[PDB]
């Protein structure tokens, strides 16, 4: 229902001149508003739990402590969980658990799978370590 | 030295009006900078980085990984872990490795446990479950 934009504003994460700067700077660029924002000062977890509650993803805060289930990686071929930045990592009530690098996947990811998912967002270095040790380049 | 409310600001997680605001209404309840901006919306994660930094402790994202070394959480009485919020959980270096629960709690745990040490800190449910794995029944 909300934008990026409007989201970050209600959280008070942003300001408004900092938005429209960046919504300016975008009508002659045509970059990713997040990245624009997050360019200009924009924390990027910040930006990211923004994109999560957008998309009803669960923010992971870490993957550390996530052991990835073997029988969960084999639903997706390695060359699709990196191609669509996903990484199935267990079973909970019959949905498969899939941590996203991208919100944006979340809906092709879903068609994929074809079955009942719950869905996470993790920072970009955090999703790396947990693809690695679900996909071992093996 | 950067005060909690300018190490915010600096990152962008609260606006400069928004930290006069919260230091406005602590005159009057006295509260914690840290609780008050949580409650306007601040990340208890960012909150618990910042503080972090801010006493040269490194924050632990998560502790469900460690297991606790026995030798190292003899250093402290379990009384103690549990009134100074510190757990003891390994040794690197010659150092010892201590996960506190409230940053302000460094300088008194430093100097009870009189040896090198390296600090870490967790969030509060993370922390408790760490204490019951190093310091059961
Ligand atoms: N992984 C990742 N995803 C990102 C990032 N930035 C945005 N996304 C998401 O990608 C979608 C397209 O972003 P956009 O190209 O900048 O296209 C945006 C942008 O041009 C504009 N926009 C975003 N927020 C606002 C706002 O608050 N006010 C106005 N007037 N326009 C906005 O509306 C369009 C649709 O925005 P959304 O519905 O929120 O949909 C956005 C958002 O879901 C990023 O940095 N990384
Ligand atoms: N466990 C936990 N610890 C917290 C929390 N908030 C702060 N701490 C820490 O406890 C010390 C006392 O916080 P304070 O009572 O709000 O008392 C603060 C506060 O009244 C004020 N203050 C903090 N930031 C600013 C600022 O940016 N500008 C101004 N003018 N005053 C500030 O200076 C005093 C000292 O602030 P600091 O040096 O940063 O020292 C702070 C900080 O290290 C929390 O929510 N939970």
């Amino acid at each position: 229902d909300l934008r990026l934009g409007e989201l970050l504003l209600q959280k008070g994460w942003i300001s408004r001149e900092a938005l429209e700067e960046a919504l300016v700077e975008q009508e002659k660029t045509g970059d990713l508003l997040g990245r624009i924002l997050v360019r200009k000062g924009l924390p990027e977890e910040a930006l990211y739990r923004a994109l999560a509650e957008q998309k009803g993803l669960e923010f992971l805060e870490s993957t550390e402590g996530i052991v990835p289930d073997p029988s969960a990686a084999l639903l997706l071929l390695r060359s699709d969980a990196l191609r669509y930045g996903a990484v199935p990592i267990g079973f909970q009530n019959g949905e498969v658990e899939v941590v996203l690098s991208d919100p944006r996947h979340k809906e092709a990811v879903a068609q994929l799978l074809n079955r009942p998912a719950r869905f996470y967002l993790a920072l970009p270095q955090a999703w790396e370590e947990l693809f690695r040790r679900a996909y071992p380049q093996k």
